[PDB]
Formats: structure tokens, C-alpha cells, sequence
């Protein structure tokens, strides 16, 4: 069992860590058909999404997806600092796998 | 996969972006039958709605619809400035498809 | 589609708007069997309830009932000003159908 | 239908109102098997629980129990003043049936 | 029925109370498959996790597992002081069984 985001990220193919250590610059969410997703960006231009739930996701993940979005929304609204993000490299924008926050 | 609300909005017919850059002025929610919805207005400005889950909606959208109303509620409470709204303009008041927030 | 709580309220029988323009004075919720409800009051003594889900309700109203209780709790805890309440006046306390909040 | 926690509490057997008029001193939560409950205490030493969801709860009560825990947690965090608690006295600690917050 | 986290913890094998009396230093959440979990740290380097729901858990725990993660997130954001953590000490990182907050 990983003890941190970096180690966890490393257990998957085409994932990479992005160290941001900054609050989220912008938060966007959509209910539009086939575009029920969330996108976040940081003042430096970095952009990430929380993918539309799909077949690429297993059942156990669906609830975690909803949670990530609750997390991103609140982190944004509170300006919580985002330390790191684990993301899949094979999606544009890069899809969020995990997030770490620290003061 | 779009990287911002504008591009996302451009992916649908009958849509448009409303640039607000202002916090929500009022929030109204109804549990009344066939009128389960949320309605927001902007100071001296427009009124927007999150449509009642109708036949027009695909199953994937339901949760996103619930999420959008929660988002509108908290942005209102917290007085978070809304950047832009992507709405369907073949509906009245215009119906919210997506929302971006940035300071 | 109604653009405000007043117009929405008038779309049903046995309803009426109560203008409060004030914060919720007290918030009460119960988990007791057959009394899973919330009751709020205002400084002026006005008392309102969020009815226990029942046969008078249609399925699409179930989630809305839960959302309204979430709304009242946070509104209460943040002392959000409640503008108006559309209620059904054929129940005691008057049963909330909708709520509007404005600064 | 009752109009306050006191009247609501009286509709059931083995219950009693505790008048606290104080913020919560401690909040405890457990995910341990057969002990998925929550415990709160007030500076005067009073201790109350939200029972593990069980056979003694009708279905309609299930969501309400979860709601009650959310309430206590946010009430704790906001130092919200708890006016009264309606509890079942045939349990130790006494089990929360309802809660009223004011002043 | 236990009246505090310590007595509760003592009801199980392989558990222990960690007394922190401190805010959570970092919060990490993952939606990655088979790694849908949360991990927190304290400035003293202490690491804990909320386990991925697994075979070791009974159904009654799934709900408490989600709420626990909800709890860890709001506490971190509010910088609320965590009093104690009841954990199973036969896992690395130590798995959270319960949490208490006071002061
Ligand atoms: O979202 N889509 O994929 C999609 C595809 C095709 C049409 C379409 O518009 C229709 O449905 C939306 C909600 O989806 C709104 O209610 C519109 O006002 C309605 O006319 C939407
Ligand atoms: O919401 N509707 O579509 C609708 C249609 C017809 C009647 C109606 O009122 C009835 O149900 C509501 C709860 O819905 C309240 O319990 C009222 O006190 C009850 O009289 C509501
Ligand atoms: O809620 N009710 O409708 C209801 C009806 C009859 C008895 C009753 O009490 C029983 O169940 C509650 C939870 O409901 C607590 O566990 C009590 O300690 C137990 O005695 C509750
Ligand atoms: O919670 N219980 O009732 C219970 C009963 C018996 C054993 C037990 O511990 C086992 O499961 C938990 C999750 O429950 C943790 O994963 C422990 O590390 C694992 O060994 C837990
Ligand atoms: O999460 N996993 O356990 C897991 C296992 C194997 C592949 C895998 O990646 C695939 O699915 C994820 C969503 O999970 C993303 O959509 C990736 O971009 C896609 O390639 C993910």
C-alpha cells in the first residue's frame, strides 16, 4: 500500500506527477450530454480534467469520481493549495487520478 | 475533449456563453412536482435555470444535474464570482449547460 | 417556466408566499420513524416544515426533498438571509415547496 | 404533525429532551464493524450517540441517520449552539432522535 | 456500547489509539482503480489511510468508509484539531477505524 501520491501514481502505466503547489486558478463543470465532466486550471496554464464516467472506469471508481469532483470544487472555492496531481498522460487534457493537498 | 468552457459550449447547438464575472445575486430552489429546479439571477441582470430532468436528458446527465444545483447553491452562499455560463438559449430562462469560476 | 419563486408558487393550488427577508431563527431535524423531517422557525414565530416524504409526493420529488433539507441547514448555519418561501398552506406547519435567498 | 422538537419527542416511547443550549465539545466517528456510529459530548459531560443503523430502524430512517451525523459534524465544526436533543433513553449512551439548534 | 473512542478501539484486536491533538498536515485522495482511498499525514510524519473497501469489510462499513473520507477532508480544510485516531496497526499505513475531535 502506497504511503503517498507519488508512490501511488507509479503503480500505473502512463501516469505522471505534476507538482503545482498552488491554489486552483479556475474551475469549470458541465452537465452537458457526454460532457458531464470537470476541468481545472492553474495560473501557469496547466489544465486537467476529471473524465466523464465511462467504460474505462471500473465500478469501484464511479463513486471516487464523484468524490474527486466534490474535492476539486471545494478546494477551488476555498483556494486550498494543491500540492500534487497524479494524472493519466494518454488523455487531453490529462485526466486526474489522484490529488494531494498540503499547507 | 475541450479544455475550457468556450470550446465545450461550442460543441453544442443552440448554446452560447454568458460572461458574468460576478457573484450570484439570488438563488431559488423548488421541490414542487415537475418543478424540481434551481434558479439564479445576477444583480440587475439575467435569470438562469438548471432544467428539470426531462426526456431531453440522457441518463448520464442526472447526477451532473444534481451536482450543478449544489454548485450554484454554494457559489451563491460563498459569493464566489462566476466567470462564464454556457447555456442553451432555446429555453427560457436560458438553461445552464456549464459554469466556469475564476477570480 | 417560472423565472421567480412567486410565479412558480402560483402554478400550484393551496400555496402562498411568505416574505421573511431574515435569517432562520431555529433549525430542527428528526430521524425518528415516520418523523424524518426538518422544522425551521423565524424570529417572528413563523414555523415551516419540510414534509416527511410520502404518497402525496412523486418520485422526482424525493431527491428534491433531501436537497431542501441540505439547503435549510446550511442557510441556517451561515445565517443566510431567506427572502421568501413558497409553501403549501393546507399543512401545519406550512410545508415548504420552494425557497429564495437574496442578500 | 408536531411543530417543535419537544412535541415531536413526546410522540414516542422511551424518549426525553435534554436541553443543552451549548456548542458540542467533542465529535467522534467510527467506521469499525458493527460500531459504525458517532458520539458527541458537551462540556458538562453529557454523552449522546447516533446508533449504528440497524434492524430497529425503518428504511425511511436510514437516510435520516446519515443526515444526522452530517449535521452533528458541521455543527461541531461551526460551534453552532445545540438547543435541545430528543433522545431514546432505553439506550446507553442515549441515542439521538432529533436535534434543534438556536441562539 | 462504548461512550468514547478509546473504549471503542479496545473492542478490537490489532488496534491502537494515536493521540495527535493537531490539525491534519496533508490530505491525499485517489480515484485510481484498486486505489480508491484517502491518505493523511501529520507534521510529525505520521501517516494514515482510509482503506479501499475490501473483502475485510462488511457491507455496513462501506457507508462509514465514505463518510470517514468526507470527515477527513472537511477537517483538513477547516484545520480542525484531530484529538485521537483509532487505527488497526496491522496495516501500513495504519488504517483508520475511528476519529475524534475536541478542542
Ligand atoms: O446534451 N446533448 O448532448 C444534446 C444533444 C442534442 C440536443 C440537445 O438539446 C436538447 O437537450 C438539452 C439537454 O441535453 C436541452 O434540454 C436543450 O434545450 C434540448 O433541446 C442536447
Ligand atoms: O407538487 N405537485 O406537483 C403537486 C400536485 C398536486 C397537489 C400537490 O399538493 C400535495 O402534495 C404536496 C407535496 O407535493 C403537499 O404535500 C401538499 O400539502 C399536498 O396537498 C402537489
Ligand atoms: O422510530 N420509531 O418509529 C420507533 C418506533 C418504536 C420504537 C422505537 O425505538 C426503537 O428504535 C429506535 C430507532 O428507531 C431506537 O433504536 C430505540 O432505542 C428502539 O427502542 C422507534
Ligand atoms: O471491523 N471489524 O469488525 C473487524 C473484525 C475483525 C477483524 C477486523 O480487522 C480486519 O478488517 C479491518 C477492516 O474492518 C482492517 O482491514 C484490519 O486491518 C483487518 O484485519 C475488523
Ligand atoms: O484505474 N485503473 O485501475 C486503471 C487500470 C488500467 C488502465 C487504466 O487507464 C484507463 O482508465 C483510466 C480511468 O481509470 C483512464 O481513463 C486512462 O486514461 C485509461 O487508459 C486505469
Amino acid at each position: 500500500t502506497p504511503q503517498n501520491i507519488t508512490d501511488l501514481c507509479a503503480e500505473y502505466h502512463n501516469t505522471q506527477i505534476h507538482t503545482l503547489n498552488d491554489k486552483i486558478f479556475s474551475y469549470t463543470e458541465s452537465l452537458a450530454g457526454k460532457r458531464e465532466m470537470a476541468i481545472i486550471t492553474f495560473k501557469n496554464g496547466a489544465t486537467f480534467q476529471v473524465e466523464v464516467p465511462g467504460s474505462q472506469h471500473i465500478d469501484s471508481q464511479k463513486k471516487a469520481i464523484e468524490r474527486m469532483k466534490d474535492t476539486l470544487r471545494i478546494a477551488y472555492l476555498t483556494e486550498a493549495k494543491v500540492e500534487k496531481l497524479c494524472v493519466w498522460n494518454n488523455k487531453t487534457p490529462h485526466a486526474i487520478a489522484a490529488i494531494s493537498m498540503a499547507n
